[PDB]
């Protein structure tokens, strides 16, 4: 509250390895339904069901113009790519297994750098 306040958690490095982690993401070999935005003109129902479209590529500069104001609002992000994916592909497809993996690896890194 006013005047009381927990210990000061170090965010310093925070936007470096959120960068880290990106770069793994995006050279994970499983990354490739995600690298760049979907093309809306050429994958009929994806603008009317996503309501909110997210790649790497994008994150990637939104992360490199200050656009997360914190490390949370980047892993909503990151989520938020393998919900649409979840939301659009069925899990027995290549894409849908690529997104199932892609999150497992995602939380990983994100419990082991700051958990």
């Amino acid at each position: 509250s006013m005047s009381v306040k927990k210990p000061k958690r170090d965010d310093s490095k925070d936007l470096a390895l959120c960068s880290m982690i990106l770069t793994e993401m995006e050279t994970h070999e499983d990354a490739w339904p995600f690298l760049l935005p979907v093309n809306l003109k050429l994958v009929p129902g994806y603008k009317k069901v996503i309501k909110k479209p997210m790649d790497f590529s994008t994150i990637r500069e939104k992360l490199s113009s200050g656009q997360y104001p914190n490390l949370e609002t980047f892993a909503l992000d990151v989520r938020l790519v393998f919900d649409n994916c979840e939301t659009f592909n069925e899990d027995d497809s290549d894409i849908g297994r690529a997104g199932h993996n892609m999150r497992k690896y995602f939380e990983k890194k994100w419990t082991d750098t700051f958990k």
